[PDB]
């Protein structure tokens, strides 16, 4: 006993067992199904035209027959569209990036099928750098919009967790390669499934994504000193990392190339930094730090609007300080 959803591009259908499973208090397979049909209809206008006809809310997420009528109606619409693409009509353009709305849905879908037990992500040692927290989809979307990236860039999420930041960025930009490194076994284990599900679902919807690799590791290791030095865009949610880990990271960012950028939850250098005789070795001497705009309606436990910072390796700061020493 199941429910099947055909791929708009011919991949293997999506199969859901019945009763439909629940993911958490706010997500169940039944609504994922309804939402997937809704989004494929966004990708294919003709499909949307065939779906309107006769689907007057007459569906109960709790009735097998009712949900089966929804899936079959969608699947028959998919067959007609596929016939339509055999005639003169042009097929849905392939290998294109997903829209922001579709991406939100695809990542939620991948998460649903990968993080089977969300609770285990909380089995970390409190008050340690191991503290787990997820950056909202929207913040990453904002970062992507403000930090124009190109195929010349390399993106790294230090302490990537189950890897959803790397997947969103890989689906939205054309970096040469995206990387995510996570130390804890639990999030790293889920990242493996996250990776499989993402590739599977992106193929299912017929969407393209840049190259990316989710790996297990310690970003403070020797291998990572040079890896970090060659990254042009680094994302790091260091809110709970601590002064010791942040200090090490600074040593490593100090080797990055001109124009390199870092986005984080806690700034690595004060926003009011002013070079002088006492802080010549301070990280703030080689980087501009700006606070990204707070996303409207987005607060954290601190009651204030969630804050992220953008650092840009700019050694022109230090060079101007020395010139000022020479004149006068
Ligand atoms: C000290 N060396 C280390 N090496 C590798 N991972 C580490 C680490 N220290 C802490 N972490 C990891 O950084 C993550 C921060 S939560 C942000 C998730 C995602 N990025 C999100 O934004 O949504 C945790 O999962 C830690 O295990």
């Amino acid at each position: 006993l199941e429910l099947r959803l055909k791929s708009p591009v011919g991949a293997e259908p999506a199969v859901y067992p019945w009763p439909l499973p629940v993911y958490d208090k706010h997500h169940d397979a039944a609504h994922e199904i309804i939402e997937t049909i809704r989004w494929v209809c966004e990708e294919i206008p003709d499909l949307k035209l065939a779906m309107e006809n006769y689907v007057l809310i007459d569906y109960d997420t709790k009735s097998f027959e009712s949900m089966q009528r929804l899936c079959d109606k969608y699947n028959r619409a998919i067959d007609s569209i596929h016939q339509l693409w055999k005639g003169t009509t042009q097929p849905m353009k392939l290998n294109t990036r997903p829209s922001t709305g579709l991406l939100r849905h695809i990542l939620q879908q991948v998460y649903n099928h990968s993080v089977t037990d969300p609770e285990k992500l909380n089995n970390y040692e409190p008050f340690s750098p191991e503290v787990y927290g997820e950056t909202s989809f929207d913040l990453v979307a904002q970062m992507i919009d403000e930090i124009k990236m190109t195929d010349d860039d390399l993106f790294v999420d230090l302490g990537s967790g189950v890897g959803q930041v790397v997947l969103q960025v890989a689906a939205a930009t054309n970096c040469k390669h995206h990387y995510g490194v996570e130390k804890a076994d639990i999030p790293a284990k889920y990242a493996e499934t996250m990776d499989r599900e993402f590739r599977k679902w992106m193929k299912w919807y017929g969407k393209k994504h840049a190259e990316y690799t989710l790996e297990r590791g310690d970003f403070l290791s020797e291998e990572w000193r040079e890896r970090i030095a060659n990254t042009s865009v680094i994302f790091v949610n260091n809110f709970a990392f601590g002064p010791e880990v942040d200090h090490q990271l600074k040593e490593r960012f100090a080797n990055m190339k001109e124009g390199g950028r870092i986005v984080s939850s806690k700034p690595f250098a004060p926003l009011n930094f002013r070079i002088n005789s006492r802080n010549l070795s301070d990280i703030g001497t080689i980087m501009r730090v700006v606070e990204l705009s707070p996303l409207k309606g987005s607060v954290s436990w601190t009651g204030k609007p969630v804050s992220y910072y953008l650092h840009t390796i700019d050694r022109t700061i230090l060079e101007n300080y020395f010139s000022s020493l020479k004149n006068p």
